[PDB]
């Protein structure tokens, strides 16, 4: 990672045994649960190219996944090289060539560049960039991987309310859509999923009812 | 997390996979125990709103009560936009935009400005203030599902005093309320329903007799 | 915590996760065994209020205890406010209000406030006052759920005289008197409680032997 | 390893338990898995040939895998000759003698002359050198381990897409080439190697599409 | 501890929850078992009186162990009292007053007055003074608590000669005596309690034989 | 250990409890396979010789191998004094007296000796010169608790040649001897104790051949 010392400096520093060890065994325990995402965001902090690259190469198995996340990686590149094209002439002393998206993603860029880069002033942030397409990737993998529409989230017949709702946000967090339409598709699909006893006391509430009004009044 | 380096200055420090992991493992270990909140507010200190939302987004399950926290936030936003408008213009050199209630949740806010609020002279402490907005959060989640009402704490014929005791505090302790509310709720209840041969040797030490005494008086009661 | 840094100067720092699981796990693993107390002081070195009391919030259950700790607080605080009473005023740049008993246990004192009085030239110590009144508290306590009188330490006729020997000073650990008032009572109730065989040699040992030439004496 | 202090100056630090652990436990769950070629690259990041022969020391058992990495270190390091030999006459204050094959594996080099190279202005990155040679090695012995070969890789009549693609990359991580050449061998086998009513629908798709629009048009055949 | 800073002056470190619990590890696993005292002393590099008495403090059980202890270590401060007694006056600025054997033991002295010996110049090194003393004292109790006798180490008829020596120097590593008190039980008792076979090869080897010669010698014996 | 801090300066540190646990579980877990020599030897970087003695002291068990080890110092701590023999006088402000053999190994020497020699300018690295020693001994032990010679690894009837290559050099890993007799005698020895079916095909490659060509030709 790129980390500021004890003395007000960006440096690079080795990634630790416990970053390496605590990202494989995530993945080892959890697959590609919603929850791995902000894991890898939060384990990544700080991370070049070069690191990214580690992280995602320790993961065992899921293949079909990490090739899915290498496609997506390279259409975001794409789209950098059409929206950043890079000039051609001699770098000047005091400067950095520009990067192209095979060097964000770490492919053509050393080490050396992408320190360079992260720590220029004003900086060019390669690994976040890059960590950008990474999650947009991981994104598409967790949505692929989740089993269940929705759609199919009904509450049974004697299921405790609570348990129901938990099924239906941990669903949702899966799906692949802005937050705004999760939301509002969420209020009423809520009730409407709701079993019929339920459904009864939450139409009463009228609309605008807060999550914990609903979890009261469904209480038994 | 922001800490101070030797320069004194307050700096970036990333979230580590120790405190990512020890925050996990409590949520799977103990749920909604009101011991939790302590351990959240110990393992989030210094915590920027993109650190807070990291911890919330890795609690696997109990999304019920998640929602319920982001409604919470949600709350605490609107009302801390109500009291403090931010006011259109350009940002001097040196200096921050005012945060919204969205910001300080770290929605619609950059890591850079978090750690510009944070950091800046004096500071906005935009961490401690989601920090708050969630532990009132927290706070509803640990009293929502608390299995038992003090009011059902009764002692047994034949349970130990000490152990009523724990059960009665244990339960207070779940409970959303100022401390002088739940020093009434103790005052009403806990020599009430002690069983009848304990609550005749409390009624006689008095209202005065420490927990200390309460619990040597009953020592075999 | 409080600590000193690498260059020299008392800077206010995090609990550490492993302080705070090092605490959860002696109290979930030894309850209010008396050793429970000098792990709590040592993992406590350097606390804030803010910090003491975030250690005993994480106390798994034992309320009763805990409600007990809370009392013998109070009362540490209402000595405190009798021997230190505030005198009102508007408080002077480059200085700090004087503190209460409910300031030092940290219920009515911010953070910011605790790390003025601890790193104030010269300091007022509020966190190893707290602790102080917190320790008198937990000796409370492991007196409490101390099940034996050490008058009931005897040893057994086939027991060897080094296993009463570690059952009675066990038990003596958890007794709340003076150091003097345990030493003296033992160099005689040791004797007294001990087997017929065991008393037979030892009183034959004289007066002022050392437990090392008594567990010699008595090795069979 | 090699590590960088205040001063902004490259200095010497033990190699830690921690990473000596790391290493010798992933050695011992995952052998000559893919994976653990990025592993070693990660765990050995500013290491010292020296540092480097304590880690391939420390591996249990695996020696005849260990010996043949000893012989594509040899070849690297008799090319190295051939490429930079070493010119005789007196070192010069302040300066280093030029490394040899041996000097850069660590056999005909003290500790302090790896130093002197890694921290030398401009660097003689000898522990990059040798972690290269190791790596060249490392992955030998990954496709000399490996149990399948990409041709034998055919998806069953019953099984998911998704599982025929996971076992069909799994084995070509294993394989030794360059990524333009696996590209090559995915273009020749995937599609081809599919079931007859997969295959159907991928070569309706055709040459351009995703490997996610792949896996989309066969989640049921 | 007392640890040193990069001012280059020795300052107060908090005692770490890993060596607390490293401690408390090794005394519930290995009980006084002779390497209980260098993982004892190692642990408590650098330790003030009051971190020597938190460790004590933390052991679990064997408390007619360490009642002993505490005896030793009243011997040993009656002794310092009276080869170094204490001289009464006001104590001058930037200055210490002179420690009794109560003051080392932590038992009298604060922890700054332990911080202002140990980091004064010349230090006056309390902590390591009443280490040695604490030290002593488990000598003892690994010498009380260890089973056997090294004149009970015998070799048996179909013992293999080196399950012998280990035995013999485990039980003499349990002796509370000087090095060359050992040394001198060593030439008394080995080959002599060895069994007719060894014995004969030893005698034949002789005095001067080392130990790898003599274990050699009886490989099949 | 001796360590450079922060600020470009050798300073001592404690040794760990991480590092010290780290070699107690080594030797429960391995003993003396070859392994524990390049484990001790990175365990001890930056060792005093008051390090190395905590260190060895700790080894639980096989007193017999540990007393081969004290006798194997002695041995190379005569032939040091016999080398640099050390001359009388008064030692001068500025200046550091000579060590001795036993010294070096710590048995005569303070600590803070060991920090004047480690730190001198220039060093007198006793920490490195003793851990040589130790090395040693320490491979003295690997040999001796090395049950099998290298002429006894035959590779089976029906025995992958793989795992034939890995008893050999597994094997040859714990004698003593240099690397240049380890090589030379390995070469035709391999091939003497394959099966009588990889002989052949071994013997068809002619002489030097790599083990990497010679695993290929006998995979079946
Ligand atoms: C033609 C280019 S491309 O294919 O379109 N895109 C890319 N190719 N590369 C890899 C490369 F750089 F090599 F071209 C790309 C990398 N890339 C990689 C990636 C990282 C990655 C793994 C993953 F699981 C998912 C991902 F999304 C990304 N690893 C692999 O591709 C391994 N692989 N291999 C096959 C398979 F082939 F076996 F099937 C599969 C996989 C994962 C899924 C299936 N590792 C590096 C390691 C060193 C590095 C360098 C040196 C050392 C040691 O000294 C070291 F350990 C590492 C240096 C540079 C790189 C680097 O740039 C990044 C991004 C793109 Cl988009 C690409
Ligand atoms: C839209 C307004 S709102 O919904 O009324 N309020 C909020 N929306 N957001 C989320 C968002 F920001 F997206 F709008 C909000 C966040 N928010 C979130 C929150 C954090 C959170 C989790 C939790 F469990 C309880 C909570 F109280 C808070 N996560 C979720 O909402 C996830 N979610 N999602 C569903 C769902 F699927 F059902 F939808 C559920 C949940 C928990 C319960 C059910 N994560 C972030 C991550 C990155 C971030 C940025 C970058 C990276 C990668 O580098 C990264 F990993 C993360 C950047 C910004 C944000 C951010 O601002 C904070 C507060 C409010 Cl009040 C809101
Ligand atoms: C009228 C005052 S008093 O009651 O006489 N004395 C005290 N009240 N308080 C608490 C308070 F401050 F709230 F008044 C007191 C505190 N106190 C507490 C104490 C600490 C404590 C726990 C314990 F197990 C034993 C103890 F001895 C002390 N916690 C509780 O009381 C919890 N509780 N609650 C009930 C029960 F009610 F459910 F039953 C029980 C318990 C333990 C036994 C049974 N926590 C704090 C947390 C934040 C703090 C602030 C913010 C956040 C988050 O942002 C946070 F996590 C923590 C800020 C300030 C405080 C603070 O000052 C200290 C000392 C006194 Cl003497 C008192
Ligand atoms: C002679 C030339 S060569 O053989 O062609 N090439 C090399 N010989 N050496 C080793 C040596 F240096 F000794 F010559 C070489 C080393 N080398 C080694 C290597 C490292 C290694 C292990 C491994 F598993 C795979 C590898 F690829 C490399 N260890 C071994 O060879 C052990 N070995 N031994 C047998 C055997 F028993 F079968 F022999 C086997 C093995 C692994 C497979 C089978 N360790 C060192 C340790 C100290 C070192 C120095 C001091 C201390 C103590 O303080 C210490 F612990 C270690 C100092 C210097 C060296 C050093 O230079 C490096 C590279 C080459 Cl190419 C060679
Ligand atoms: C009176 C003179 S003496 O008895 O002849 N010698 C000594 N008395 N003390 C203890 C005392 F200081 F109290 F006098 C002595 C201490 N001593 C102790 C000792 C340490 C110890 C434990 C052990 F297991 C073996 C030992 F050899 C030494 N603990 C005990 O004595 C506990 N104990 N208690 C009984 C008993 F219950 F049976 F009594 C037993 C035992 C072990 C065996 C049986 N702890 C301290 C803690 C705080 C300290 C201060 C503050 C806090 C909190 O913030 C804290 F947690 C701790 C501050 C000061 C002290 C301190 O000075 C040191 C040395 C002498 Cl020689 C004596
Ligand atoms: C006449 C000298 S010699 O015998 O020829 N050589 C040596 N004697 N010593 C030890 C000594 F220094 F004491 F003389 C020697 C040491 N030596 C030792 C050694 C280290 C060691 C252990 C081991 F397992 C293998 C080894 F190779 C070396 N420990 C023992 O000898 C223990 N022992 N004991 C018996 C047995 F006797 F019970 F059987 C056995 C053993 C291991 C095998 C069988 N520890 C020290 C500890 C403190 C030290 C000082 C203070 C404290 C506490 O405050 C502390 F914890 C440690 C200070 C100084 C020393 C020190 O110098 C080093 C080297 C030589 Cl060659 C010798």
């Amino acid at each position: 990672p790129i980390v500021q010392n004890l003395q007000g400096q960006m440096v690079h520093q080795c990634i630790s045994p416990r970053t390496l060890n605590a990202w494989v065994k995530v993945v080892e325990e959890k697959a590609f649960s919603p929850e791995v995402i902000p894991m890898f965001s939060a384990l990544s902090c700080g991370a070049t190219p070069q690191d990214l690259n580690t992280m995602l190469n320790t993961v065992g198995g899921h293949q079909a996944a990490m090739q899915m996340l290498k496609e997506t990686i390279n259409e975001e590149a794409a789209e950098w090289d059409r929206l950043h094209p890079v000039h051609a002439g001699p770098i000047a002393p005091g400067q950095m060539r520009e990067p192209r998206g095979s060097d964000i993603a770490g492919t053509t860029s050393t080490l050396q560049e992408q320190i360079g880069w992260m720590t220029h002033n004003p900086p060019i942030p390669v690994g976040e960039i890059y960590k950008r397409w990474i999650i947009l990737g991981l994104n598409k993998i967790v949505r692929m991987y989740s089993p269940t529409s929705i759609l199919d989230i009904r509450q049974g017949p004697k299921e405790p309310f609570r348990d129901y709702v938990d099924r239906f946000y941990k669903t949702l967090r899966a799906e692949q859509a802005s937050q705004e339409v999760k939301n509002a598709a969420t209020e009423t699909l809520l009730v409407q999923n709701a079993n019929p006893d339920c459904k009864t006391i939450l139409k009463a509430l009228g609309p605008g009812a807060t999550l914990e009004e609903m979890m009261t009044a469904c209480q038994g």
